[PDB]
């Protein structure tokens, strides 16, 4: 047991924790680029279902022009 040893453990020790917390950066990362892609689809859908409101509209119209 001496002073020199001991460091060198803590200097692992302290390794370890750096590599642990790259990981967990990486993870959270990837989370937040998942979580902007559900958005964007959540966005696209509503695009389409206004779109589809639209053409349900302008076929409305169309019908009434002499009662189709």
């Amino acid at each position: 047991k001496q002073q020199e040893e001991e460091a060198e453990r803590l200097r692992r020790i302290q390794e370890e924790m750096e590599k642990e917390r790259k990981r967990r950066e990486e993870d959270e990362q990837r989370r937040r680029k998942e979580e902007e892609e559900r958005r964007m689809k959540l966005e696209m859908e509503a695009k389409r279902k206004q779109e589809e409101e639209e053409r349900k509209k302008r076929e409305d119209d169309e019908k009434r022009i002499q009662a189709e």
